């Protein structure tokens, strides 16, 4: 579910967040992550995005340096924006006053 | 009809739409709720599925089967399910999003 293709995305900036993907380390190549469990080797042309984004770079590619961070408060963005309301906000709706 | 197959089993979904009529006043304490067979032939719902719905609701002291007038909301019924969500939340729901603003910094 999803158009692919954010799950080897995220799953891949998850790691990074969760320090399984050390920061100027090598990652997986394609082969590997096709084979990991299941890919279409292109379609794991997610490390397009990412060599756009600037979270890795250009043997074998590595996290940049500075990577985590930048996704770090890149999550707070979309989170407090699309995730922090709703929940709010329905905890007036509730019960609150953190305890 | 309801529409799902969303995350939640079919007779939880059910359970939580009888749950909210009662919340939001449209059942009130003594009042008779529709029968099992009402909902499923109207509904187009599994009727072993919508028993195990209601069974839920008895299971929890939110209804009672009565002789005659078929299954009526027990007495505190209202609060006893605000009180249930707010515990809900709390325990199974509030710590892992506690425990996100933590791996972002956050107030």
């Amino acid at each position: 579910k999803k158009p692919i293709y954010q799950q080897l995305r995220d799953k891949i900036v998850e790691a990074i967040i969760d320090g399984s993907y050390v920061e100027g380390e090598m990652i997986p190549s394609i082969r590997k992550i096709s084979t990991e469990y299941q890919i279409n080797p292109l379609t794991v042309s997610a490390y397009q995005s990412l060599l756009d984004d600037n979270v890795i770079e250009k043997l074998g590619m590595l996290v940049k340096a500075g990577a985590r961070q930048r996704l770090l408060t890149q999550e707070k963005q979309y989170f407090l924006k699309k995730q922090w309301p709703q929940i709010k906000n329905k905890l007036e709706r509730l019960g609150i006053d953190l305890k």
